[PDB]
């Protein structure tokens, strides 16, 4: 329910939706994330092997079963309704592990919002279409033990500011102690899905437990409107081994999905009997219908 999702995230910042994934989708997901991040517990990787890995991996990933959930039509709708938009972009996505104890010492991020763009070019609105959507879907279950995420509050129901005179969107413990005395986990089964508000006064934890590790995958989402804000960059062309599942995911998705990675949308003035032609030798199987011109 779109509006009743976008009400908690109105009034408490963040909504956590369990089973977001269930059945095949959830095992599928799973298996993808576990390509990347494997488990000394379970297989033959060693912590060595866990610490010559990078732990945090930008999309496009080599799986359709972590592509594709960033850009689920249920997401979509949220940020719609609560935006009041329906002209979005994905922002960024990435998979992250964070390992225990017995692989190496886990820290804690700051409280902090992430309300601003990365290049911080002009400040952010927490209203209406300058709002961000971040989500962080769980696949691994998280308990106090394993990394969780910790919330607060929209910024602004604490008073913070979204620039604070440090000059950054970060609360240190010693300017800001009243946010550490409120903060609070997040635990959730493997599948949910936790949504919140970029201006949100959050942060991740160091994993407590020595063994086992957590997985998820995590995107963020913004209206065009806020022109300065980048879109997620990455590099690909159709040589290149991974083009294959990207071409199977531009053939999978429907209009509505494309639209937020940027995709010349049906009507657009780039729709002409050339580029339908080199988009089915691109995509061979995509449905070009909906982009036809008259
Ligand atoms: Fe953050």
């Amino acid at each position: 329910d779109s509006k009743s999702i976008a009400a908690e995230l109105a009034t408490r910042g963040y909504a956590l939706v369990p089973d977001f994934l269930t059945g095949d989708a959830l095992t599928e997901a799973v298996a993808a994330i576990e390509t990347y991040f494997p488990d000394p517990e379970a297989d033959d990787s060693t912590a060595d092997d866990v610490a010559a890995l990078k732990h945090a991996v930008p999309f496009p990933f080599t799986s359709n079963a972590l592509n594709r959930h960033p850009l689920d039509l249920r997401v979509i709708s949220v940020v719609e309704e609560l935006l009041g938009t329906t002209d979005l972009r994905m922002t960024s996505s990435f998979i992250q592990a964070k390992y225990g104890t017995a692989y190496g010492e886990s820290k804690d991020q700051r409280l902090h919002n992430d309300a601003w763009a990365a290049s911080s070019l002009v400040h952010p609105r927490a209203d209406g279409v300058y709002q961000r959507v971040y989500g962080i879907l769980y696949l691994t279950d998280v308990t106090e033990d394993t990394a969780p995420t910790y919330v607060v509050d929209r910024a602004a129901h604490l008073g913070v500011p979204l620039l604070t005179p440090e000059g950054t969107g970060a609360y240190s413990k010693e300017a800001y102690p009243e946010l550490y005395e409120r903060e609070r986990p997040v635990v959730v089964s493997k599948g949910s899905l936790l949504l919140f508000v970029g201006d949100i006064v959050h942060r991740g934890s160091a994993y407590h437990g020595h063994l086992g590790r957590r997985l998820a995958l995590f995107f963020n989402i913004h209206g065009a409107q806020a022109r300065w804000t980048d879109k997620h960059l990455w590099s690909l062309r159709p040589a290149h081994p991974d083009w294959g599942t990207f071409r199977d995911l531009m053939i999978e998705l429907e209009p509505r999905q494309r639209h937020l990675l940027g995709f010349p949308p049906p009507g657009d003035d780039y729709w002409t009997e050339e580029t339908i032609k080199h988009l089915s030798e691109m995509y061979p199987g995509i449905d070009v219908e909906p982009y036809l011109p008259a």
